[PDB]
């Protein structure tokens, strides 16, 4: 029942615009926001709500029944026009939500809709001129989060001078998905998942983000940090947390936290030994984009080297996990478009079945088509007795038909409105983070290493899956799957 | 490629017309049966092969492009008259299989589709007249196998005073149906169900067999034997071992047996106190059969207090399973038709998510629609953080729609063919099974309670849900699964 002030910083630019306004739009739309709401917008260009209006309102997917909502919507939106580092705008903004109804009173949440050069000089102004005497204050900021250990140290140190830990809500989007949420309900709340997870039953680890397509003319953004910095620092190294955690002593935000820092903490620093990088090239049997490779990118410098693809080896040093190998991969250009988690089970001990078996796997699918299966053993159908490779499957297309699944930035920016900071980065996840990559970013940095060439729709490098096989992972090629519709 | 014969005896009764004729026929026509195989039927009746064939071929299903193979089957077929206790009429059968191709040096397999009452005549008589000097010598017996401990007994000494065990096939027609034989696979193949299988994660374990039909104007048949020793102490107790059994040395067949009867002989005579009986009444609502009870039956004695329905209690008192219930529950006149093995789980310990997860559970269903699924918990679909109950699930009929299962009496037949006892029961573990139920059959017998009636359709008397209650099995009602079509 307390007014909600929801300040866009860098309302005017692209994430904003395609994004966060909608996002902010959905929520209300849904009746999931406080009741008295206000959205205003940040940024240096002289913009009016109607400006706002025309450039976002083509992605909100508005319905005519939403007309009046869409009405009440805007009315609660304005717009402040004003430089990131200058005092007297910040006065200017800060004057206006205070005019606000409850203005003074009211809880107040920035979004940093901003490039990271910004973030130091935002935040320093926000903290001296807009915060809430009486409300809460918190911001919401996106990646990159510095580029290694020491970039990262010093904006850290600068906002939580600044800042409580419990006024900071980093974004990793990952954990906002719907099933990367859904491990922690899997492994904790189901005593079939819970005696085997664990080095004596599991053999190796795989989190894999692979995408189809390559920088589609962008790869110059991409070129300055490359697929360990994009992908795999943040949302794969998630998902391993929440893959290899002990049960938090609660579903409280720190009690999680505390856990999924604890794993980090037994990571060593990676080495070269256990790290295979791709660059992908053009295909020339392709069609389209297919033909052309990274370096095909005419915003990509010349000769780079930048990794497109990479396959890690990390090891969680503790009593749970000692020894089994955790196989983070990712790249572009890739055979298809996947986010999951596998664990690869061993072998049944003490075989009776004459070296027939297959080890078990657990798949959780996070995108596309959620889904969550268990490749097992079954006696093969029919007038047979020998097992054969089958599955458990739960897949949300066809048991949750009509089941809205929310996007990402609509679960995360809810929940900084309702405080809960579990599916947000801690300082001391982020530091432990960086720790256990900068080792080997500074190595790549340092002496340049060639990424082996990989075919535009391939699924990379062979090398990788070497590596997968030295350290554990077992491929038979013997498991046939055909969709029940 | 030596010569088999397949000896039916009683062939003209109802069961070799409808079900071991077409059976046999089917193995030959799908080409499992070795190349050199002949069919003698033996009965008291006047008969020729034309009158088989006309009996029988209506329970073919033969396909006009089957013509030649018929042909060649009721080419291989004879026919001998005799008397079941007369030593000439047992001299003209084996001089028959004499003449027969290679007939002195053939396999012979004797299926006795004969009642009970000439079961000792009949194995005498083909002990003392009929077995080859040369080939090997199987006798096929179904039950019933006595009617108690001392009955069995006697049968059963009086057999192995003649075979040999290698040479006793004795049936239990569901050791013949898929998801049956499926239970080791599923246990011992994989590890996703090694390590869970155990008192320390099971709560209870249920083998459920509901039929819903009555009797069917049959009833005087049944009222001789009742519902535990129709299907309890043999198809229940069955599922029940091999549930329970600890890993065999090998799947070698009595590796395989030696582990079911060592389960039996750690469980105790059931009392009283951990039984509920009952009998079917109309439903005065229904249509039909429906509105008819058991003693509306005219071939059932008036009066009579024969169990159609029966919950009763087992403990297997071992390292694995101590103290965990064993709930065997089968009954007529039900709301449905499945035969179905569950676990239940126990909770999960250090409960983070408020009393809001249930038990799990795995299920394996006999039939109909086999299928295996775990009903687990999922984080609640959608912008919900709650558990909710959901399933990873194995359905035989959209996963394998063009297999064809094969019916139990073929993959049995077939497996006395090839000389596998596995699933078939032996003399120590029909001898366990007698010694567990003898007791209550015996006090049954003498004091004749009156069991609870229950409604026809209903799912059987209350109290057998509070008997169920009370050993540990809980029931909520909150699972809802709608068919992914
Ligand atoms: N509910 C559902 O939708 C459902 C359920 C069951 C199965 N399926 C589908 O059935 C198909 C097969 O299932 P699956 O992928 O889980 O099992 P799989 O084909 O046996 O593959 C298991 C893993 O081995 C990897 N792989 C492939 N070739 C390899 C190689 N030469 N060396 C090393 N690793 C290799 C695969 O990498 P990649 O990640 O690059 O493929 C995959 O991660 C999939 O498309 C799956 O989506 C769907
Ligand atoms: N692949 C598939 O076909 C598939 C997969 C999942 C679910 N389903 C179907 O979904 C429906 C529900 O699944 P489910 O039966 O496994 O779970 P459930 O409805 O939660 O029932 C679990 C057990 O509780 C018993 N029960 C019902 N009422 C009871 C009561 N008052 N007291 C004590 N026990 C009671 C049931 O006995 P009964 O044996 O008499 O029912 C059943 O064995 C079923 O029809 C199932 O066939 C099908």
């Amino acid at each position: 029942s307390d007014t909600h002030i929801f300040i866009i910083m860098g309302a005017s630019g692209d994430l904003a615009k395609k994004k966060i306004y909608p996002t902010i739009w959905w929520l209300f739309r849904d009746g999931l926001l406080p009741e008295n709401t206000f959205i205003v917008g940040y940024a240096r260009s002289r913009l009016t709500v109607a400006d706002i209006r025309k450039q976002s309102e083509p992605f909100f997917k508005a319905t005519p029944e939403e007309k009046l909502k869409l009405e009440d919507f805007f009315a609660r939106n304005s717009y402040v026009a004003g430089q990131y580092d200058d005092a007297a705008s910040y006065q200017r903004l800060n004057s206006h939500m205070n005019a606000l109804h409850l203005g003074s009173q009211a809880n107040r949440l920035f979004y940093l809709a901003l490039p990271p050069t910004v973030y130091e000089a935002v935040t320093k102004n926000i903290h001296e001129s807009c915060m809430s005497q009486i409300g809460w204050n918190r911001i919401i900021v996106e990646k990159p989060f510095g580029r290694d250990l020491q970039s990262s140290d010093r904006l850290s140190n600068h906002i939580s001078s600044l800042f409580r830990e419990d006024q900071i809500y980093r974004i990793d989007h990952y954990l906002g998905k719907e099933m990367v949420q859904n491990l922690m309900v899997l492994r904790f709340a189901n005593r079939i998942f819970g005696p085997i997870w664990n080095r004596d039953n599991i053999a190796c680890v795989i989190l894999t983000f692979k995408e189809p397509f390559g920088t589609e003319g962008r790869g110059g953004y991409f070129d300055e940090f490359g697929i360990i910095r994009d992908v795999m620092q943040n949302h794969l190294l998630q998902m391993l947390c929440l893959v290899a955690m002990e049960k938090p002593a609660s579903t409280n935000s720190d009690d999680v936290r505390d856990e999924k820092v604890k794993v980090l903490k037994c990571i060593s620093e990676v080495q070269a030994n256990n790290v295979v990088l791709g660059q992908y090239v053009g295909n020339p049997d392709g069609e389209g984009e297919a033909t052309k490779g990274y370096l095909d990118d005419p915003t990509v410098p010349r000769g780079s080297t930048t990794a497109t693809f990479a396959a890690v080896v990390l090891y969680v040093e503790n009593e749970r996990w000692d020894g089994v190998p955790f196989i983070l991969r990712c790249g572009k250009a890739l055979n298809e478009r996947k986010a999951e988690v596998r664990l690869q089970f061993h072998d049944v001990a003490g075989d009776i079945f004459h070296q027939q078996c297959k080890r078990n796997e657990l798949v959780i699918r996070v995108q596309p088509n959620e889904a969550v299966y268990t490749k097992m053993m079954t006696k093969k159908p029919g007038m047979f007795f020998n097992p054969e490779e089958s599955e458990l499957d739960l897949t949300y297309g066809n048991r949750y038909k009509n089941v809205k699944l929310p996007d990402a930035y609509e679960r995360l920016i809810l929940d900084v409105f309702c405080g809960s900071q579990m599916h947000f980065v801690r300082s001391d996840e982020l530091l432990e983070a960086w720790r256990i990559f900068t080792p080997l970013l500074h190595q790549i940095e340092l002496e340049k290493p060639k990424p082996i060439p990989y075919i535009y729709g391939s699924r990379g490098p062979t090398e990788a899956d070497e590596l997968m096989k030295r350290v554990g992972f077992q491929y038979e090629g013997t498991y046939k799957w055909v969709n029940p519709h």
